[PDB]
């Protein structure tokens, strides 16, 4: 398998990651509930989290995230990034 394209791949938020774990949890209970069912009721959830968890999944986003930033211009602008096989622009 192949991942990321086009630049880094962006990160899920604090709000989402959250949301992404707990996605699992209700397909097994759920498994007939499709997607706009599963994250609707999820969702619900995050507001009656704690202000220990809540706070906890906000901050985990913002390790990460750092390291998808440098994976976004750090990448962009590298020597790799402009030698390709292409033509054209040849030191004039």
């Amino acid at each position: 398998g192949s991942s990321g394209s086009s630049g880094p791949k962006a990160p899920v938020t604090g709000y989402v990651r959250f949301l992404n774990e707990r996605r699992e949890q209700i397909r097994t209970r759920h498994p007939d509930l499709p997607f706009p069912e599963i994250t609707k009721m999820l969702g619900a959830e995050w507001s009656k989290l704690q202000p220990a968890e809540k706070q906890r999944y906000l901050d985990e986003a913002e390790k990460e995230k750092q390291q998808y930033l440098k994976e976004l211009w750090a990448y962009q602008q590298s020597e790799a990034y402009k030698v390709c096989t292409e033509s054209g622009p040849s030191s004039g």
